[PDB]
């Protein structure tokens, strides 16, 4: 039931057992499910709280901001992405990424909050720089040579519908900034990044996620794999049939997300998003009542093991 490179059983229930539900539902997610659309009372309220929430980690988190401004069809605006990384010297790490801003809509219509799109993955993030705080310290404190970096992206969002020019203000700026920062090895910090995981419309009941990129399907193999594990010792919940989430598969091909940038600069990405999106993106209908908290929690779950199968916490 386990490839190459899995963890021991014992370990493994060691780990999952450090993820503590009620930290993840009530510390990190329901205080993100305001209204953060980019330069609001909300969007800073919530780039401080991820600021500050990774940086009381014992590890050691070096947490950087990215301020800027871009010109947007709202006129000017003050965007700004929240960068943290395990350990900066190291010369390549895995990079989870989400957005952290709530898409901009009319006014007057019930606040949109997007639990789904995306506070879910935010706090599944937090909640796993927390529960492996301690492995991902000792990791550091022995020089090991791949660390994890955690990117909470703003202005995913566009603020008049869809664009080029009106969209992922945050991530193209990112990148943009990346490539101009040398590094040894590298050259640069944009080849730091060995590996893109794009966490996005996640906490849905019942998703369904794919190979969106044959590049880096060995990794999304390996995602199914660590469900069931789970599922075959009985560490799932609500999920019946054994593989349910990673299904196999190859396309649809592509959809627009945070990771661009990225791609256009040849990282690998591992997007992993549902397909088809919650029936309730994209609608004030997306909110903490209406996801499937079995669902986050074993994502959560699987997320945490390759987590530590791949840093090999
Ligand atoms: O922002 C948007 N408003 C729309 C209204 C109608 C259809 C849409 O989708 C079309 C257009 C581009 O995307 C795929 C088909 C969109 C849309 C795109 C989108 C896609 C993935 C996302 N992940 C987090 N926010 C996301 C937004
Ligand atoms: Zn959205």
């Amino acid at each position: 039931v386990p490839l190459i490179g899995s963890l021991p059983e014992a370990r493994l229930r060691r780990v999952v057992g450090q993820l503590d539900p009620q930290r993840l539902w009530s510390t990190y997610l329901r205080p993100l499910l305001v209204v953060r659309t980019p330069g609001s009372p909300g969007n800073l309220q919530v780039r401080k709280f991820l600021e500050a929430t990774l940086r009381s980690l014992t590890a050691g988190w070096h947490v950087e901001l990215d301020p800027f401004t871009a010109s947007t069809p709202l006129g000017p605006v003050d965007f700004g992405n929240v960068v943290a990384t395990l350990d900066p010297r190291a010369a390549r790490h895995l990079t989870l990424a989400c957005h952290y801003d709530s898409k901009l809509f009319p006014p007057g219509s019930t606040p949109f909050v997007g639990a789904t799109d995306s506070a879910v993955p935010c706090a599944l993030l937090l909640e796993l720089a927390q529960a492996l705080d301690l492995e991902l310290s000792r990791a550091k404190k022995q020089a090991a040579p791949v660390t994890l970096q955690l990117l909470f992206l703003d202005g995913e969002e566009a603020l008049k519908e869809w664009g080029p020019k009106d969209s992922l203000y945050g991530s193209r700026h990112l990148a943009q900034l990346m490539e101009s920062i040398p590094h040894s090895p590298g050259p640069t910090r944009i080849q730091a990044i060995e590996l893109f995981m794009l966490l996005d419309l996640l906490g849905a009941p019942n998703p369904t996620f794919y190979s969106h990129f044959p590049r880096t399907v060995r990794w999304f193999h390996r995602l199914r794999s660590i469900e069931k594990r789970l599922h075959r010792l009985n560490l799932l919940q609500s999920h019946p049939q054994e593989v349910m989430y990673f299904q196999p598969g190859e396309p649809f091909g592509s959809v627009e997300d945070d990771h661009i940038p990225f791609l256009r600069r040849g990282v690998p990405v591992l997007h992993l998003i549902s397909t088809p999106f919650p029936a309730v993106w994209h609608t004030p209908a997306d909110t903490e009542v209406n996801l499937h908290p079995p669902t986050v929690h074993n994502l959560c779950r699987i997320l945490a093991v390759f987590l530590a199968e791949y840093l090999g916490l």
